[PDB]
């Protein structure tokens, strides 16, 4: 084994505990992180990009009576005008003195080129944690994906390895979270079927090969001139083509702790955090070299080689094998673990002479420087 | 490296600088002055000797009108005289009373014992320096012609071996330098096209072989008397057979410190001057013998041998291979550098213990003396 | 012378020197200054331009060996590159599977359109003189071209006219001057030898008809990538399309005094400086007009016609000719100087009364114013 020894959030450093058992040998402790990673809970619900106006041919006809119907598509603004082409010298030769009426339809299907530039709207919550810690515990040398929580337990050496849940809950991700060619930013994306022109959510949908569209680009029909037969109407600029200046914000360059951001899973890698309490409940079997086999006598120490950031351990014992070694004080941290008579490690400290170891044993040692 | 020691102009003398870098092991810098040479902006502009007046034969006639013409020779100064060989028992046969003339024509062009022996004029100036520096930094023994600059770099060993420019501006030639069989005098040659009967400066020209001369040697006709024909006039003694006494200062002799003079080039050698600042961009290659390998422990020394001008440094290491030991004091200085477990050196000094170282380480050583 | 008197260096100024000899009459003295020139030595060493890159066509080959041999040219730089084109899908269509090399060569020669539009570097030095001086001391009216210098000379009118030695010794050119189309700048040219990517001074030649170069272009060979058989490089943009920017001090319109530039001689023309020491051995033949010849009486004399900037100089003597007149006093300078009973002269003064112177015487014168 029952032990715990809390273990915190730096790659490319080595971990070192101690067991401090009665009897058994004091087992050595050594654990690296390679490289973390935290993947929210994704849930995929609209996306959006560039439109294209579809606006149909009128029906204008002679002193008959009409009036349009609505059905289901995207975008519904119909209008019949009155009082258009006068006369055959105005447009449609019309023979009607006032008596002549219009359709004027106008919808906005998803453009060609939306297949592939897209844009994902997610709500990024709930983050889930996922570090894959390397595991030494004397000759076996095992790397495992182990989940950050303290539900999901290990195996790695007959060993019940626990990761355990960090202290800090601190997410890079906000809220909501929308995807840009292949960077990540914090965006305010308006509520599902409450959208308005004011960009950020013009004509969205559900996915990438859907059929089902709602929106609202402040479309609006205007009476036409009598000349030539024509539809013209006052629709607003796609802000689509401006977000490309308000964008602002990337995240990806404002990474917090020197922390990083992946593109398809939307992962945050390499990210500095809090502490990650280890418990591991180690058998009988691993608590190698008992206190009836190893029998080590008087430890010497001297120190020769160092420079800024061997230490002379010969012993004498009985049959070479294991030999658990670790330091006691609070600096100087050794290089490797089991080195069985002559023993050869090597230290890397300022000028204190310390002890570590180796193993057990112790021592210290030294240193130088 | 970037480094930079002050090493002066003393040739036969052995320098030895230190590498004062954290880590790496201190490499030793072994550079030694074989022979300088400095040469100045050598201008040919003119040269001198001895010469041999070419006087023609007279065109005497009767009382016949004559006024000479001028041409492109070698001075030029011919005077018609009136009132000579007044009747036929005066010299010439004449029948003519008292209009008779003659031409008188003498002009000077070069000897003929010129080519060999001769004189070159000179403006010596804006002197260059160039010093082949030995080079030693190893197991490399590289001997180098280099410029003595800080604009000509080197190469050597993959080192970039710069020169410097001396603080020393000291020329041994003075304005004008003109040559005298192998030797080199100061002279104060007069200018250019302003040429006068005062020596040092007859019928100048530009060089060895050429073809366009220009002088002024004080050179006066005079009215012959009336005898028999001839050409009596008053010439200035060459002042070329008088400069081999009032020669004086010959500079070769009068060296100072123990500096020289060449022939052919007008250079300067074992001259002793100033320091040249040289600066090498030695890499990480050259820095051999990282704190990783040698580690020596405890060193010794004793002092044995010794006559007016081995230390016993016996190590133990691992491996022979290098292994520099340099002095650390103002005075005893070795005479060798990468010796390697039983170092065998040797030294030469007075009676205090010097250092160381070697290297690294260282010590010190010783002484002785 | 014997006279001598100062006459400075402003042209277009006629300059009045008088005689104060005992016996004979003061002769008059009018010198004027034309046109100034002062070239110093040029000494034409090295000339510049745009360049073109000359890169050959790769010898790539199969599991054969290769290593580049250096010669005789411009730039020097060609490394062997492994590994490149591991298949017959990567480029080359080779049959190796990692044991393949190119030779990767690269030079530059100079470009085509240098032959016309170029660059000439020189150095600057001991400058020359000469100025136009007119001459008058009579009837006569010669112009002679002559050196400014103690040392050179004059003839004009049976008179030994010496120009002397100037006592400033100001150039408008330092110590390096470079031509550019028809201007004269002061550039900082780097050394012989000792080129960088630095401009100023990229693969300098000898003449406009050279054959042999050497530079440092910071050109570096990269190991390219396997798709298409190329040779890729990263080269320094040429420094002589950037320096028609930062060319600044054209010194042709920082003209010192009023002084001028020359585009192929690099003359300074029309430049004021200080003072022109002429000394003239005056014979006995040019002393016109002895005491037993002119005996003007008494000098009368009345102002007139003068405006802002004939004064009645009745005389009585026996035969015109000649009669040198000349001003005594510090203002007030006439016109003419020779003009025989009744003279008629002109002056050019303020208010005040004169005597112154114329011559011688015275016166014054016046015024016015």
């Amino acid at each position: 084994y029952e032990h715990a020894t809390t273990v915190p959030n730096v790659p490319q450093i080595p971990y070192k505990a101690l067991v401090e058992r009665a009897g058994y040998a004091p087992l050595n402790l050594e654990i690296t992180v390679m490289s973390s990673e935290v993947l929210p809970s994704t849930n995929q619900e609209y996306i959006t990009c560039k439109f294209t106006t579809v606006v149909p041919s009128p029906k204008i006809k002679c002193c008959g009576s009409l009036e349009c119907q609505p059905a289901a598509h995207a975008d519904y603004t119909c209008k019949v005008f009155g009082g258009v082409y006068p006369f055959m010298w105005g447009g449609a030769q019309c023979f009607c003195d006032s008596e002549n009426s219009q359709m004027s339809e106008a919808y906005v299907e998803l453009s060609a080129d939306c297949a592939s530039d897209h844009a994902q709207a997610i709500k990024v919550h709930t983050a889930a944690m996922k570090v894959g810690l390397r595991i030494v515990y004397g000759n076996t040398t095992s790397f495992l994906d182990v989940y950050v929580n303290g539900v999901t337990p290990g195996t790695s050496k007959d060993l019940k390895v626990i990761a355990g849940p960090i202290s800090a809950s601190f997410t890079p991700f906000d809220h909501k979270v929308v995807i840009h060619r292949g960077l990540v930013y914090n965006y305010d994306f308006p509520e599902y079927g409450a959208m308005k022109p004011g960009a950020f959510g013009d004509i969205q949908a559900t996915s990438l090969t859907s059929k089902d569209l709602i929106a609202s680009t402040d479309i609006r029909l205007l009476k036409p001139s009598a000349k030539n037969v024509h539809v013209p109407y006052t629709q607003a600029s796609s802000g689509f083509e401006m977000w490309k200046n308000n964008s602002g914000r990337p995240l990806q360059e404002t990474a917090p702790f020197g922390c990083k951001i992946a593109v398809n899973p939307l992962r945050a890698v390499d990210c500095s955090y809090g502490n990650i309490p280890i418990s591991i409940d180690i058998p009988n079997a691993a608590f190698i070299r008992t206190s009836d086999a190893p029998l080590v006598s008087t430890v010497k120490c001297e120190v020769s080689e160092c420079t800024y950031s061997m230490a002379t351990l010969q012993y004498v014992s009985d049959r070479e094998g294991q030999c658990p070694v670790h330091s006691h004080s609070s600096t100087a941290t050794l290089q490797e673990s089991t080195v069985h008579v002559t023993v050869h490690f090597s230290t890397a400290s300022p000028q204190a002479n310390f002890i570590v170891s180796l193993c057990g044993k112790k021592t210290t040692c030294n240193a130088e420087c």
